[PDB]
């Protein structure tokens, strides 16, 4: 099987990837188990490749040792350095094997990837004096030939995966390409509102909040000071909310997190007991808590890059939390700056959760065009 473009967002909450324009995502969990635990782990055969996604049991050889991993939703009932940790690498292998099983032939045991692309979080890059070298090591982790075994009964095989070319971009910053261009590499009219304003890109996530200062026209950051990461996370805010106000309704922060993004955006946020179908309106409690958090976010962003009083900044909010907070952001910015500045200067991205990934996708299409241009000039 041949893959032209593969773009990966190793999130803290979800692994997400686009493979030749095809989207799917997996829970980030990777649990390492022993050989005997993996045997007699999985009991009944599966035949439909789609079922593999929730049943990812793989092995791969690491430092000449064959090790066994539960990946994604199968790892569920059981901030890492993205470069030196095996977790992203193992997730990538399982993801690729899943896509092969879903879209490819049973007897095809080989996958070639022309162009692999991922990225690194700002909090990790800022620890080093040079971003480029860490990004190069990240890319090198995926370049070349790898093998993985699928041990899920019914879909067993050892897959050889060959990555011909690989690159690593900067999270949050790279998302600007999803605003600048569409996948046909046309300039977006949507980006014109940022033609004359420096923009603070606010990547609001579950575990970090990363901000990039983009000079007018969504141009590259001027220096290292234009990249900032914060850690007083959204998940801690939810788990404090759960233990204080909602202990009755959620036994884990993951449950509360799932209920919120599933239910934010409608007028009533209703919790549904499965046994008796009884109803609990949790709307007031939740929007109130989200507004609190948003007030902290707006203030952080405002204070992160001290806008000089002869400059007007605009703010573009994204990430999965940005998506959830969209309503809250509109309310809070209107209270704080007035309606006019709220609407024109505080923008929540559409596809906020997927913007980084989409930025990779745009770069991979430009790269793909560049390649074909180069190869035809080669005569
Ligand atoms: N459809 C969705 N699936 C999963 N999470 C979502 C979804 N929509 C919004 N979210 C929110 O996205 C957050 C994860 O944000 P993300 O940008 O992935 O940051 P991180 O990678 O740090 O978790 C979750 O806390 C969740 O509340
Ligand atoms: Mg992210």
């Amino acid at each position: 099987m041949n893959i032209s473009r593969m773009n990966v967002d190793f999130g803290n909450s979800m692994y997400m990837n686009l493979i030749d324009g095809y989207f799917f995502e997996l829970p980030t969990n990777v649990v390492e188990i022993s050989k005997e635990a993996a045997e007699g782990k999985f009991t009944s055969i599966v035949e439909d490749p789609a079922d593999l996604k929730d049943r990812l049991l793989v092995s791969t050889v690491i430092d000449e040792t064959e090790r066994y991993f539960l990946v994604g939703e199968l790892a569920e009932p059981e901030l890492h350095n993205k470069v030196e940790s095996h977790i992203p690498y193992v997730t990538f292998l399982a993801a690729t094997a899943y896509y092969q099983a879903l879209k490819g032939k049973r007897e095809d045991n080989e996958v070639t990837i022309e162009y692999f692309q991922t990225m690194l979080p700002i909090w990790l890059l800022k620890k080093l004096d040079k971003f480029s070298e860490m990004q190069k090591r990240m890319a090198s982790k995926f370049l070349g030939t790898h093998q993985v075994k699928v041990l899920t009964l019914g879909l067993e095989k050892e897959l050889t995966i060959k990555v011909e070319d690989a690159a690593c971009r900067i999270e949050s910053e790279v998302a600007r390409w999803a605003i600048k261009k569409n996948f046909d590499l046309e300039d977006k009219d949507y980006a014109e509102q940022f033609k004359n304003y420096d923009v603070v890109f606010c990547d609001l996530g579950g575990g970090t909040d990363d901000l990039v200062l983009l000079p007018a026209g969504l141009k590259p950051p001027k220096s290292r000071d234009s990249f900032v990461s914060n850690t007083a996370p959204f998940l801690a805010h939810l788990e404090k909310l759960r233990k204080e106000k909602l202990l009755e309704h959620f036994d884990s922060v993951r449950e509360l997190e799932k209920f919120i993004y599933s239910n934010i955006g409608k007028t009533k946020m209703e919790r549904r007991d499965g046994n008796t179908g009884q109803k609990f309106d949790l709307t007031d409690i939740i929007k109130k808590s989200l507004k609190e958090y948003t007030e902290i976010k707006i203030a952080q962003a405002e204070n992160t890059f001290p806008a000089p009083k002869d400059k007007v900044y605009k703010y573009l909010y994204f990430g999965g939390v940005g998506e959830v907070l969209e309503e809250s952001i509109s309310v809070v910015t209107e209270e704080r700056y007035g309606r006019d500045i709220s609407e024109s200067n505080h923008i929540v991205a559409e596809d906020a959760r997927l913007l980084n990934l989409y930025g990779l996708e745009v770069l991979s299409r430009a790269e793909q065009v560049k390649k074909q241009a180069n190869e035809k000039e080669a005569q």
